[PDB]
RNA sequence: GCCUAAGACAGCGGGGAGGUUGGCUUAGAAGCAGCCAUCCUUUAAAGAGUGCGUAACAGCUCACCCGUCGAGGC
């Protein structure tokens, strides 16, 4: 299909245009927060997104052109949704750059935790009612005090590792707690002769 | 004969945006009483909106795009 070629053409051509080739994940990012992130990184980095299949060869075809073996090897890391990123910036300040400008998002169900998850206590400030019942339902001591539910507790709710009930999840979406950081997260990257898994980036104090 | 392994049909997940509450009208008309208009931008993709819904908003969803799957579709 004619449009598919023209894409791959622009994909590759944008790939060798810069020294640092980055594979990032935008999955579960909201369109406004995206476009905000977008214009802070505008002049630095360039991005396009396509079917990950078009991108599975993509770079591999251009691994042929520049003649490198292991740049193709990064295509062996592709998951979820994917997009390509190109810049003159090596990863390490680039990673900070992505993780700093991220935003808090509410939590959804059937998901592990990035961090440990807790509550802001006492007055939740609405009318009393049904809302207190499911609060109890998972592990939450709560009473009523002037005008609505108080929560006395400070201790763990869910400790990381073990997952969260289809909703154990939100009293928090209802409480307005958005404990987790989302934005562009990195699948993997590297340029010259060496390749890393994203674990390495959190580290180096 | 056309599309389809460069990922079809269907289903499941995620997105479904900003200008903006388009303009006028109207007690009010925010995509969705009715008239006219029916463009730009940020884009992988998103109509000045396909069907519920509100008192009007909010909310649910659908065209469109991405993933998941993996052989048939007009
Ligand atoms: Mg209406
Ligand atoms: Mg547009």
């Amino acid at each position: 299909a004619p449009w598919k070629i023209e894409e791959v053409k622009t994909l590759k051509g944008l790939i060798k245009s810069k020294p640092v080739v980055a594979i990032v994940d935008m999955m579960d990012v909201p369109a406004p927060q995206l476009q905000e992130i977008r214009d802070k990184i505008r002049d630095k980095v360039k991005l396009r997104m396509s079917r990950n299949t078009l991108i599975i060869r993509a770079l591999k075809e251009a691994a042929e052109e520049l003649n490198n073996p292991k740049l193709a090897e990064l295509a062996n890391y592709v998951e979820r949704g994917a997009a390509i990123l190109v810049t003159d910036m090596n990863p390490f300040k680039l990673y900070k750059l992505l993780e700093e400008n991220k935003s808090p998002a509410p939590v959804r169900g059937g998901q592990i935790a990035p961090c440990d998850i807790k509550v802001e206590k006492g007055s939740t400030g609405m009318p009393p009612g049904p809302f207190l019942g499911e609060l109890k339902s998972v592990g939450i001591p709560a009473a009523i005090e002037k005008g609505k539910i108080a929560i006395k507790e400070d201790k763990v709710v869910v400790k990381k590792g073990e997952v969260v009930s289809p909703k154990l999840a939100a009293v928090l979406d209802r409480l307005g707690i958005k404990p987790i950081k989302v934005g562009l997260n990195i699948l993997a990257v590297y340029e010259d002769g060496i390749i890393y898994t994203p674990d390495v980036l959190k580290v180096d104090e």
